[PDB]
């Protein structure tokens, strides 16, 4: 409905969304897992993005029911968009990836927001 969304609804909803995030590979793959700014050489990432955001956190939140309405778990997509497009310049192949996501998400995320009302 509105406000009152459970979480097993919005779980059977949403997930299909993030899961066809998961199936574009390679350009999930940079998207998996937290960032570790060490393992990668990046020391100044967490200097950049203030709040990371990845698919594995998503899907964790909608396992246990941290998201209360839709719009929580469309923001967190959107932040873990433009942490990439953010930190990576137009040029790298992690920012190129980021927005072959954005791309699929856009194009699916229409119809099942609308079905939850
Ligand atoms: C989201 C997180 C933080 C960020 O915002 N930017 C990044 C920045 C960087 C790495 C990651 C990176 N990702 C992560 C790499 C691990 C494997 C990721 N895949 C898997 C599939 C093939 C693949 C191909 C190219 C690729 C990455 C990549 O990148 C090209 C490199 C990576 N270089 C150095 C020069 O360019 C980074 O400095």
């Amino acid at each position: 409905r509105k406000k009152i969304f459970k979480p097993e609804e919005l779980r059977q909803a949403l997930m299909p969304t993030l899961e066809a995030l998961y199936r574009q590979d390679p350009e999930s793959l940079p998207f998996r897992q937290p960032v570790d700014p060490q393992l990668l050489g990046i020391p100044d990432y967490f200097d950049i993005v203030k709040n990371p955001m990845d698919l594995s956190t998503i899907k964790r939140k909608l396992d246990t029911g941290q998201y209360q309405e839709p719009w929580q778990y469309v923001d967190d997509v959107w932040l873990m968009f433009n942490n990439a497009w953010l930190y990576n310049r137009k040029t790298s192949r992690v920012y190129k990836f980021c927005s072959k996501l954005a791309e699929v998400f856009e194009q699916e995320i229409d119809p099942v927001m609308q079905s939850l009302g």
